């Protein structure tokens, strides 16, 4: 039944909620051009140049594109996306399927400033997942060329490249090149199709919903504990002597109660204002910055640990480095204003998370003597401790869904930094190429490889849908809970909705955290 | 199913590495020109012009094109040689299987 | 059939690769002397002396002696060594057999 | 049932001589010292010390020592040994059987010049056979160390030791080291026994046989040929002119008929008489010795292919290194006069063999013209031509029963030469050493290996069994056949028996090759 004139596909773009589960499938159209004319390249940077040692690389770029669906905008709609955040404490995906379908091939032409577009209909395509996880996995580094989050808007297929080891500029032994057409792949005409299933592994449900209450205050306020603290050194007076009394915290003293819990780990970070006049003058921004050292390079921690944004009252700073940074339509590569980012919050999670500017706590610094005044030192870095408790950076409408858990012999929580779902064995890598098409050779044989071809491109369709198990809201909560809205004031414009000039646009970050939980 | 519009193949190019056997594939892309105008022709070298009498030679050359995978490199990656020549005392062809798919 | 006359072992020393495991035997001559003529004795290191308060001990010394193969060049050779580390991206050790044979 | 009053075996020594085959068994006593010290060592010989780079090699020595029968005077008595020769075509082993039995185990102390000998009852040998063919195979080189030829004769047991790759003194990175403790054994007290069995691949029969035709002369004598020849090239008289004319030659000239086959092949060998004063004065021994050259060592061909020693009536030449040389009971080792030594004849293949010291033959060196007369030169070396016959070299009583053929793409007739049988997989290797017993150990624990050990040895008796295939003579000739036979006149001593001291010789060499067939 395959042939040129009857479809291999049909358009589903929707979203089902039945009980515990929703089901978002979604539909785009692309378009696939030749990359590197068919070539492998090496590519490099070195500190020659003015480059920093911090910026060197060694890899390849392949004339593979690659599809990516890893922004939550792309399965979900802004509707249905609050129809999740409002009414749910937690979702996780439970399965995928992909399709390839209504795949033209097209040869382009050009003389004399006049360019053709026609249809090759003997020219293929080649697709194939990378199911046993054995090539560089790009996915989760939160690049461009994800499916848009409109539906109508037409996207172009990002190439596939890798790095590897190396040393400045150079490889080193161990640096490994791949070949892509090294691996079995599906070869698709215009009557062709493509398809595959994939079932997420068991993974934990993310926590949409704030604390409504801190670990500090997990007590009983009515009621004094039965357990004594020290608290008080030395007899009042003139001149005092040493002394120790005891007292029971009851609700007089909360910040002295004895407790259970530690708040989660920290890694301090620098704090921003937004308003201009209270930042220093200088630029802090790199060298100011928190950063990790692995093997002589810096590089900044982006976002890092989960740390709540700012404490009470403070709005206007944030964490330099320390929270995800989304732009509006239209943002420009470089040098941006403050006014076209939007910076995202994580202060619902400063219950259990200490704050990402401040400090951890205070520790002792020496043994104390009568000689000896004590001294306590700030600790601004903790790792894990016997009882700590924290919770996980949000989740967004635009941002990742999920990464690929490095394969190593230990790690901690691994939960992605920047958001979502860790997996051992994520969604595998879809990859796609238009086959070469040589132009005519010689007529006397040559040994050369044939660097002629006819200039093509490939456009079709690409639907994905997701089934995503939900978490019921539980609570007992007798006072109305906050909810995700729309402005009842008018506007100019819909907001997640097109223009006068035709472009879809999201206003703000929506973050999944407003129904709330106890501790 | 033979049509315009589908495929007549897919592209196979891999090792598997089974006990005592290892089976390689690989697929390539081919261009084939037309020879000699569609033409046979009769080929030569005499001693006449300077060439020595160890280098004549009589024959035809055809316009047919041929297939020919002769070299280890078509079927083994650098890696598969590796594991070949490190790991083994030796090894022997057993079978083929040849395609020819997907022709403009 | 144990006796003075019939050895109650033998030498077993090599190893075999099979699929996706290795079993490594290995056979040695070990001899055993009596130590603190049969006695228990207490051991112990103070700061007197001159030595430092990290190496303070206390301990217990016993006649008994005890068998260790903890070390991989026990079970593996330099050539095994090199076919598990070429070859493989892991391994773990299964299971284990001792024996204590043809005593003097 | 095994136990330190109980034998584990029985002597069996003699033949069987049933139809087409011979059952030859043979028992002797062995005595096994203890080796290195219980220690591998690495051996090796340089240039540097006025050695030869001819002579330098690496290798190492093993505590392990090996039983030996290749001589076919441990399997047969000289009166089986005529049996076999005066009455058969041919013979080829069949299968073996192998057993260790009787064991004593024995430690020696010694103080003040004092020796005591007593049994260690519970000390252990090690013996293994190499079935898979892992080691180094020294068997084939015709070493001492053979079971005797007379049954009575009690015999140590040789060393153990291999060579591999060497750069002059120096190892190589091929160069391969072999722990013999590295391999399974079985481990036998005195109550224990050890036994193999062991079939021989299938190979040719050794052809004990001489030939009563020539390839030269296998024509009627009666008859001419019907083909024709290139009898004269010139008119006879004072002035000659150039004709050509033919002849059929028949009985008269036989030099000239046509013939189907040709000689074997040679490699030239220099004649050596053993009336002194017909030998060149000078040492030539080495010089003008027949020689190969691999990897930049010279090395003597001995004895080399197989070629007849003299032609007729010439029996004090003999090829330099082209005959295998037996000495007389009590020779020495180094530069022993003619007397001592007892050489062998291989004139019985003179029939289809080249003689060793006379060209193969000649053939044209150039073009002929009128302004140039004929050249023809000698062929001193020649490989294999289509239409050779020829004979492998003559097996004897005392000489090697067979070699193992090396492991290699490609080989060229792989029968040994110096005579026997070549085998793929030969007779396995037995190895058998003395498990260190070591002496007290210090008492206070150190990590070094112990070098101290109780001095011993061990005896017993081994017994081998041989299945030997004869081919029966099924000539038709009239008159009677050359036989080995004993002198009849009286002599002081028995040829093949003990003399008044007690000790065991063998008068002569004794080839198999006495029957005759025809060509």
């Amino acid at each position: 039944a395959d042939g040129v004139g009857s479809s291999s596909g049909n358009w589903h773009c929707d979203s089902t909620w039945l009980g515990d589960r929703v089901i978002t499938t979604s539909t785009r159209t692309w378009a696939l051009p030749t990359y590197n004319n068919h070539l492998y390249k090496q590519i490099s940077n070195g500190t020659s140049g003015g480059s920093t040692n911090d910026n060197t690389y060694f890899g390849y770029s392949t004339p593979w594109g690659y599809f990516d669906f890893n922004r939550f905008h792309c399965h979900f709609s802004p509707r249905d996306w609050q129809r999740l955040i409002n009414n749910n404490w937690g979702f996780r995906p439970k399965r995928l399927n992909f399709k390839l379908f209504n795949i033209q091939v097209k040869e382009v032409t050009q003389n004399e400033g006049t360019k053709t577009i026609a249809n090759n209909l003997t020219s293929t395509i080649q697709v194939f997942t990378d199911s046993e996880y054995q090539l560089p996995y790009v996915l989760g580094s939160a690049h461009q060329g994800c499916l848009p989050p409109f539906p109508a808007d037409v996207f172009m297929i990002p190439q596939y490249g890798y790095l590897t080891l190396n040393n400045g500029a150079q490889a080193v032994g161990r640096s490994s090149f791949y070949c892509l057409e090294y691996f079995p792949s599906q070869m698709l005409r215009t009557g062709n199709n493509f398809e595959f299933s994939y079932q997420f592994e068991d993974v934990p449900f993310h926590s949409s919903y704030a604390h409504s209450q801190s670990l500090d205050r997990l007590m009983n306020p009515l009621i004094d504990q039965y357990l004594y603290y020290l608290s008080r050194t030395q007899t009042g007076g003139t001149a005092g002597t040493q002394q120790l009394l005891f007292s029971q915290a009851g609700p007089n003293n909360m910040s002295a109660q004895a407790k259970n819990w530690l708040p989660g780990p920290c890694y301090r970070q620098q704090r921003v204002s937004t308003t201009l006049s209270q930042n220093n003058n200088s630029n802090f921004a790199w060298t100011g910055a928190t950063k990790y050292h692995l093997n002589g390079r810096d590089s900044l921690v982006n976002p890092g640990v989960a740390m709540a944004t700012h404490k009470d009252d403070e709005e206007r700073f944030f964490p330099s480095s320390g929270v995800l940074m989304f732009g509006k339509q239209g943002a420009g590569k470089d040098n941006v204003d403050y006014s076209a980012v939007m910076l995202t919050s994580e202060e619902e999670i400063k219950t259990t998370n200490p704050v990402a500017t401040e400090q951890y706590g205070v520790v002792a610094d020496n043994l104390q003597q009568n000689s000896a005044q004590p001294i306590v030192g700030a600790v601004n870095s903790q790792g894990a401790l016997p009882g700590m408790v924290w919770q996980n950076r949000d989740v967004y409408l635009q941002g990742p869904i999920w990464a690929k858990i490095p394969h190593t012999d230990g790690n901690f929580h691994p939960s992605p930094l920047m958001g979502g779902f860790g997996l051992k064995h994520p969604p595998p890598q879809i990859l796609i190429k238009n086959t070469p098409v040589p132009a005519d050779p010689p007529t006397t044989f040559s040994q050369a490889k044939l660097a002629s071809f006819i200039t093509q491109y490939s456009t079709g369709q690409v639907s994905v849908e997701i089934e995503w198990e939900l978490q019921k809201e539980n609570s007992k909560r007798w006072n109305p809970e906050i909810q995700y809205t729309s402005n009842y004031y008018k506007s100019t414009n819909v907001d997640f909705a097109v223009n006068v000039d035709g472009t879809y646009s999201e206003p703000r970050p929506i973050g999944t955290r407003y129904l709330t939980r106890n501790l």
